[PDB]
């Protein structure tokens, strides 16, 4: 007998839309909207569904102007742009006595962004 869900995922940057604040668990074929941050757009279908206890990917929300690239605490990005546009990437540069992990980039999802560098 089918799980029913808990607090619907959250979208990269969005969150549900599905009457603010009512329940707290969903059933389970239970398919909400979706809302992200203001500004963002949101392309295919602003739903999401919850199959045993377990919700779907959302939407793709994204659009939106971001802003540069944030700053770090062992590297540094010199070569990043002033006009960068979500789902975009830049490189940093590590520092000394760091060590390395996998990318030395940040990338950017709508709004700020993500996985920064690899220098610590």
């Amino acid at each position: 007998e089918k799980i029913p869900c808990s607090q619907p995922p959250q979208i990269e940057h969005g969150t549900i839309n599905s009457s603010r604040s009512s329940q707290e668990s969903y059933a389970h074929g239970t398919k909400l909207s979706y809302t992200c941050e203001g500004g963002f757009r949101i392309s295919e279908e602003n739903e999401t569904t919850c199959y045993m206890g377990k919700w779907s990917s959302p939407p793709q929300c994204e659009g939106l102007p971001c802003k540069s690239p944030p700053e770090i605490s062992h590297g540094v990005v010199a070569h990043m742009s002033d006009s960068y546009q979500y789902g975009e990437e830049v490189t940093y540069k590590c520092f000394e006595g760091f060590g390395i992990d996998g990318p030395a980039i940040a990338k950017c999802l709508g709004e700020k962004w993500s996985h920064p560098p690899s220098c610590i």
